[PDB]
């Protein structure tokens, strides 16, 4: 388990690669790999949709019973969930959806779930559907997560933008 290959050190406790978080989850075999979710666990688009087709959707059933029973999450807040056939644990984060006028404040609170957790193998939280700015994630990511993340980001372009801006 967490055989971390080819990764980056950015910091005593942050990586990077350029990577498919998906194709990384099956080669590592994380403890826990972190979903992009969002309050109501509906995995049909960005990096949730990505794990949830790589799970045969066994995510979105569970994700669907824990909703109807357990309520919704709150942004910048989390929920430990099964792993499937990814990881052990799927440690389900929500951060903030700036594109639908989420304060972005709460990407801190988001990056903080990942601390109950020694390792973890992670997208940049906010990213993609979620439109806050990728550069702004990596430096809340370095500043609040104290355990070990391992950041896939799979665009080049954007990976080349942030390892570039944090060597700044
Ligand atoms: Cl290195």
């Amino acid at each position: 388990v967490n055989s971390f290959s080819g990764y980056l050190k950015l910091t005593d406790n942050v990586y990077i690669k350029n990577a498919d978080i998906v194709e990384e989850a099956k080669k590592v075999k994380p403890t826990v790999v972190v979903n992009a979710a969002n309050v109501y666990l509906k995995h049909g688009g960005g990096v949730a949709g990505a794990l949830n087709k790589a799970t045969n959707n066994a995510m979105q059933v569970e994700s669907d019973d824990y909703i109807a029973t357990n309520g919704p999450l709150k942004v910048g807040g989390s929920c430990v969930l099964s792993g499937h056939n990814l990881a052990k644990h799927c440690l389900h984060v929500v951060g903030p959806n700036v594109n639908k006028g989420e304060d972005i404040q709460l990407l801190k609170s988001a990056y903080e779930n990942f601390n109950q957790h020694e390792v973890l193998l992670a997208p940049l939280l906010s990213a993609g559907i979620f439109g806050a700015d990728p550069i702004h994630s990596l430096r809340v990511c370095v500043d609040t997560v104290r355990t070990n993340v391992y950041l896939a980001v799979f665009d080049k372009n954007l990976y080349d933008k942030l390892v570039s801006s944090f060597l700044e």
